[PDB]
């Protein structure tokens, strides 16, 4: 997250921290995710497509720092890694950038909701917020495009949704951004999601309900003028999510 503020997991309890175990035992941070039900985390296929072995992943719920075993956190392995069959990547645009991780503890259990571990509601069909609405993003991603380390403490920020007509302007993304994608950015271009925030949530308060409107997917650079963050429009994928979690 470029700009924004530092936060803790009690303010983002649906946030899942996803790591990968390498041959030799080293563990590194991969992407964010969101808890949609006790056994299921939703994220972005681009985070996993190059290393599609479910046994390699470690998922934490209730974790506030990259390298601290936060009090109340829960550690899981991935029982099922479901990638969207029509996923693809263009130079900038990522298509069908959505994945599901069925989680299980070493005892064979799913998440136990608590003050620091909670689900996030899915949106309803054809009902996304209007352009100009403020939404929040969360993640352990880069603080500056030039950084190589990620921040130790979880971050969040707030951005505004941008219309499809505006996002398709020539100086924005033209025809590369589709109706299955949602743009969001800062009008002053000072805060945005960045590398390492992929798969994490774009949460919008809509009609009084905190909703998982988007999943961090792609963008040209980070916090660049006329280059919004681009998010998978979760409402389009409700049939796919329902069918793959039954
Ligand atoms: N401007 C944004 N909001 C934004 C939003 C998301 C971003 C994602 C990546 C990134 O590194 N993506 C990526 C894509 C595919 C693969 C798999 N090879 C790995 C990483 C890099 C920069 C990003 C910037």
């Amino acid at each position: 997250i470029i700009g924004g503020e530092f936060t803790t997991i009690e303010n983002q309890p649906w946030f899942a921290a996803i790591y990968r175990r390498h041959r030799g035992g080293s563990v590194t941070y991969v992407c964010g995710g969101s808890l949609i039900s006790p056994c299921w985390v939703i994220s972005a296929t681009h985070c996993f497509i190059d290393y599609p072995k479910k046994e390699d992943y470690i998922v934490y719920l209730g974790r506030s720092r990259l390298n601290s075993n936060t009090q109340g956190e829960m550690k899981f392995e991935v029982e099922n890694l479901i990638l969207h069959k029509d996923y693809s990547a263009d130079t900038l645009a990522h298509h069908n950038d959505i994945a599901l991780l069925k989680i299980r503890s070493k005892e064979g259990r799913c998440a136990q909701p608590s003050r620091t571990i909670q689900t996030i509601a899915l949106p309803s069909m054809y009902n996304d917020p209007q352009f100009g609405t403020s939404c929040e993003i969360t993640g352990f991603g880069k603080e500056q495009s030039t950084d190589y380390l990620y921040p130790e403490q979880l971050k969040m920020t707030v951005v505004k949704l941008i219309s499809h007509r505006e996002c398709q302007q020539p100086h924005y993304y033209g025809s590369e951004v589709t109706t299955k994608m949602l743009c969001a950015a800062d009008p002053q271009w000072k805060t945005d999601s960045c590398q390492g925030d992929s798969g994490g949530p774009l949460v919008c308060s809509l009609q009084g309900r905190m909703t998982l409107t988007g999943i961090v997917s792609w963008g040209r650079g980070c916090a660049l003028k006329d280059k919004p963050g681009v998010y998978t429009r979760v409402s389009h994928f409700l049939p796919w999510i329902r069918s793959h979690t039954k």
